[PDB]
């Protein structure tokens, strides 16, 4: 017997990750002019995004020499990318060391723990550079580690480039008729490799993102200029930052949108009972950009609306869909 | 612009249901005889192998003009079907009503309210025909409710149906070499609808089962009578059952074989730490019993072994992957 990946047959999880659906959105996106369509990024093995950047970085890292059974990776993130990386290291026999900060949830961290990755938990709300800082902490692991490498998403060129293969996608799955593509902008690694592609194939595509409140994303890109002031403590994990990410190509992006932590929240909700898609928090602070962007006229009779849905609901259940904590939050009564 | 199915495009949700990898594993499997695949229901929009059940059932309703707007689907589950009823009723404006046993973690109900749908808790450990069951309190609100239907998943023949295409995938992804099939039962629909399809094609391949301790099913199986001292509450949620469900066609069944609540729950442990697959109590109690089934003998060199992996690991965070529910139960130190 052999291995066909047309009928779905695959000899490694790797394979698992990438060609993934884009749905076509008729309620969520009720009365907006155009075609929407939500690019489902949950349906990677890992339940998001990131699964591209730590295949792309692991496989590179393979190549380069620098991984072999017993080796470690060592990377800073707030659930995504270290679950990706810390799947692939249980996978390869990779030593898995994440730095998260305690602004995610202890569900987060045991999902790290069930795949046999080591978590070094850090106190949020410090500066970038403080040595108590999750960036700060994975430096020094790296540092004191012999065999290991250093992912840094933040700073990687790598992560943008594992996303021109998402833009690719995006590209033939609308048939090159897309006309804007919406995408929460964390490390930026994603908007960034899907404008990379999409541009180069027609340069009048909108590449929209989205920032939180209490980010320095959106000013940056508009003033080139990290403003203090607009750096503050929020409550949507993945979306925006405290620091300038260098995986943010600025240049290729179009226009930026901040978003609250409480629209998002509710948006969160209100697609998973509308749309039975059941996503995370930053899919609901993309489809509130959406409504924004909808509102500011950016989308007409004939737009074709990418929208990009980072992860999976199930990943949220202390947050956005615990009653409780959106009541605390002031997110509902 | 147009929809293709091999682009990976999609108009509805409901056809990101169905045609899930075959994966080929190489380390949890290590050191038995044969090949070995698992089948990852997990990759269903609704991350179980219950959204089959759940499309075939309302499809066939629909069909029948049984379900429209503001109709009700009333089921009783202890939360994967529950769940993809609950999905596919946000979608299509369905109110959906489940009774769920408070065996099941408060993280399913959760789940179940974020898609909207109306949760009712029930004791577990009555019985069946006692009126506070979960059964008899969802056939209650069937026969309060106009415009309602009951899904009865444990009695309704539309569910093994539903799995007769898991079994096509499953041969068409051996390419008709499967040998052993080995899936857990609860109602009995996947295992039965994937023997139905398999036996067909080749009566040879031998369909394996998995039960639980405290389950009437396997002494069912070998003797054809409920033994009331087989059954007692145990920990595994979705594996065997406390009565003997109509959905189950033990003829083609041929052997049964019971996995222990602690080896089910540290072997899901172990499959996530040595293949990075995440998944949930009942792949646990798979895996568990593909190692039970080849000490048995069961598998030689020229095995062709489908393990059937029915949900993910991530409704599963209160239990098998939180180490105090692990420690107060005695299933670790």
């Amino acid at each position: 017997m052999k291995i066909d990946e047309s009928l779905n047959v695959h000899s490694s999880l790797l394979q698992l990750i990438g060609n993934t659906p884009l749905l076509e959105l008729h309620k969520i996106t009720k009365g907006l002019k155009g075609r929407y369509f939500a690019k489902l990024e949950a349906f990677n093995v890992g339940h998001s995004a990131k699964d591209r950047v730590a295949k792309y970085i692991v496989e590179d890292a393979e190549r380069k020499g620098l991984l072999k059974p017993g080796s470690t990776i060592v990377e800073t993130s707030s659930g995504n990318t270290g679950y990706s990386l810390a799947m692939i290291s249980a996978l390869r026999g990779y030593r898995c060391i994440i730095a998260i900060s305690d602004k995610s949830s202890h569900d987060k961290v045991e999902m790290l723990q069930a795949l046999g990755a080591e978590v070094h938990l850090c106190p949020a709300n410090v500066a970038p550079d403080d040595p108590r800082s999750y960036y700060e902490v994975a430096k020094r692991i790296h540092n004191e580690t012999p065999n290991s490498i250093y992912v840094n998403q933040y700073f990687n060129p790598l992560n943008p480039e594992s996303h021109y293969q998402t833009g690719r996608e995006i590209w033939e799955q609308t048939q090159g008729e897309i006309t804007h593509v919406v995408v929460c902008s964390g490390t930026g690694g994603t908007i960034s490799g899907i404008a990379h592609y999409l541009k180069e194939q027609n340069p009048r595509v909108q590449v929209l993102g989205v920032d939180a409140y209490g980010s320095a994303i959106k000013k940056y890109h508009e003033t080139r200029e990290f403003d203090p002031a607009e750096v503050y403590p929020y409550k949507i994990e993945g979306i925006g930052k405290n620091l300038i990410p260098t995986a943010t190509d600025f240049d290729v992006i179009d226009e930026f949108i901040k978003v609250t932590d409480k629209d998002a929240a509710l948006m969160a909700r209100k697609l998973a009972r509308t749309e039975g898609l059941f996503m995370g928090y930053t899919s609901g602070a993309a489809i509130q950009a959406v409504k924004q962007y909808a509102e500011a006229g950016k989308f007409d009779e004939n737009s074709i609306v990418v929208v990009l849905f980072a992860d999976h609901g199930s990943r949220y259940m202390n947050k956005i869909y615990s009653d409780d904590w959106m009541k605390k939050q002031g997110f509902i009564d």
